[PDB]
């Protein structure tokens, strides 16, 4: 049962049963502590002998979710500082050239961890896939923008993740150069970061962006005044020299603020006009520093960055549900809202109505889900596999349309309910799928995922302009959709970013 393999940093001792040897919190990075929180990863310090390779590590410093999402998305915290290690499935270290999945969780650069149970590697690893799974610092330690700290910690993080898996995969049977990076939401935008990015060069050899594109950063103005807000909550300079003493309760406590402040309409007064008028998504994205990320991934992409890469893309056709939804309080957003919200991206009103025409919402607040699933997500998807109609590489679009039956069936194929059904973990996922989810689809994505790992391709016709055809994954019917949802599509042809 015991099994121990070199990493670069020393032996780790991991866990073999039943065909799969797992190693959990192998370091990668030395405890980002104090001063380390807005520092570069540092190479773990070398150890001689065995480190225990068989327990979860640390998770990073997270806030919990807000009660609404917490409930269907129940994290795993694990304490401790520890928290920069990654956890790597195979079914056997001595194999040769397996395809190697890392895994870039999401949770909207302040949540998440590499190690949530439903991320668990098992599924992928007893399919002939090395699978690696990774925590990156979140939030105002992974990605608040200071002056004295390289900017972008967690995106640091995901590359030396990377570097690892570079450097040692094939001591855990995996091919480094074949290495498939995925992730869901800031997990995705972080691999279209990382495609934007020259240190993540051939890191990868293909990605899967499970809901996440190329739009979500933090303009280096807004992340100045992000940290500015930060510190002067907290009483200190906005700097990693007075941020590395803020104890993390702390931090996180005015880290949540943040985010549910951007999340809402910020305070001018507080905010400035550009973060007042929604010029950023989400506060603790990866800023765009200049240096580590030039500019928005979406447009590093647009200009050819990663067009080298396998792409396998999609989205949930109801994502922004999960958002609105699970409260009981979408019946209350009403037409009005829905038009002001259009008229901030330049759409009229009967946009809405494009909406309704394609069964993407009868109510105002159905058709808000869709249309921020839209503006977010995949319209995002679509223009980066736009961008790459002539990629050498190829390009592959799902729609996870499976509806979960949580809440009355009111989340739909919400954000999240894919996950489960790709890491094949949804019996760890009932709060959000529910308790009988089909095993059938769940083998379905996740076999289409260990496909594209291996070849590059997930087995149906590849994404191109011409047809616009997707992999509509459901039960109990997955089939090829094309050009899906052409009319709302269309609404964004014009629409800045
Ligand atoms: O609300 C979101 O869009 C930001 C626009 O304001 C959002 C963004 C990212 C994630 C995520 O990383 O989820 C990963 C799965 O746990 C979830 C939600
Ligand atoms: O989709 C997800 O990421 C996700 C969904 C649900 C859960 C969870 O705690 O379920 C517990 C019931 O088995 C965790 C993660």
């Amino acid at each position: 049962m015991e099994i121990v393999i070199r990493t670069g940093s020393g032996d780790v001792r991991g866990s073999k049963e039943n065909g799969i040897a797992v190693f959990r919190g192998i370091p990668y990075a030395e405890p980002p502590v104090g001063a380390h929180r807005f520092t570069a990863p540092r190479p773990p310090r070398p150890w001689d002998g065995v480190r225990d390779a068989t327990e979860f590590s640390a998770t990073a410093p997270r806030p919990p979710y807000p009660e609404a999402i917490g409930a269907l998305l129940i994290e795993r915290f694990i304490p401790g500082d520890d928290y920069l290690t990654l956890n790597v499935w195979t079914p056997d270290p001595n194999a040769v050239g397996l395809p190697v999945m890392v895994w870039i969780h999401g949770g909207a650069f302040t949540n998440g961890s590499g190690s949530e149970p439903v991320y668990d590697g098992a599924a992928f690893a007893r399919d002939g896939v090395v699978f690696v799974s990774f925590n990156y610092r979140l939030g105002i330690i992974g990605f608040a923008d200071l002056p004295d700290a390289p900017s972008n910690r967690g995106l640091l993080d995901q590359i030396a993740a990377l570097e690892w898996v570079r450097d040692n995969i094939a001591r855990f049977g995996g091919d480094p150069g074949n290495v498939t990076v995925f992730g869901e939401s800031a997990g995705a935008m972080s691999v279209c970061t990382l495609m934007a990015t020259p240190r993540a060069r051939g890191l990868f050899r293909r990605a899967i962006l499970q809901s996440g594109a190329g739009n979500m950063a933090v303009a280096a103005e807004d992340a100045t005044t992000i940290a500015a807000v930060i510190a002067h909550r907290l009483g200190v300079e906005p700097t990693a020299a007075a941020l590395a003493h803020v104890p993390v309760a702390q931090l996180l406590d005015v880290q949540q603020q943040v985010a549910q402040e951007i999340q809402g309409a910020p305070d001018p007064a507080v905010w400035g006009e550009r973060i007042a008028g929604g010029s950023v998504l989400l506060p603790f994205a990866p800023v765009i520093d200049g240096e580590l990320l030039s500019q928005r991934p979406a447009e590093a992409i647009a200009g050819g960055a990663g067009h080298d890469v396998d792409l396998l893309f999609g989205t949930t056709t109801d994502l922004y549900r999960l958002f609105l939804a699970p409260t009981g309080l979408l019946p209350f957003i009403t037409s009005d809202y829905v038009t002001a919200h259009l008229a901030k991206s330049g759409l009229d009103a009967d946009a809405a109505k494009a909406y309704t025409a394609e069964g993407r919402g009868e109510e105002p607040g159905d058709i808000l889900a869709s249309i921020i699933t839209d503006q977010v997500f995949r319209i995002p998807a679509l223009r980066i596999a736009e961008s790459r109609v002539d990629a050498p590489a190829r390009t592959f679009g799902y729609e996870f349309a499976w509806r979960t039956p949580q809440l009355d069936g009111i989340l739909g194929a919400c954000h999240a309910v894919e996950l489960p059904f790709v890491f094949r973990t949804l019996d760890r996922a009932a709060s959000l799928v529910g308790t009988n989810p089909p095993e059938e689809l769940a083998e379905t994505v996740h076999n289409a995922w260990v496909r594209f790992a291996t070849s590059g391709d997930p087995g149906w016709p590849a994404w191109n302009p011409e047809t616009r055809s997707v992999m509509r994954f459901d039960h109990p019917v997955s089939e090829m959709v094309t050009d899906p949802y052409p009319a709302t599509r269309a609404l964004w042809d014009g629409v800045p970013l």
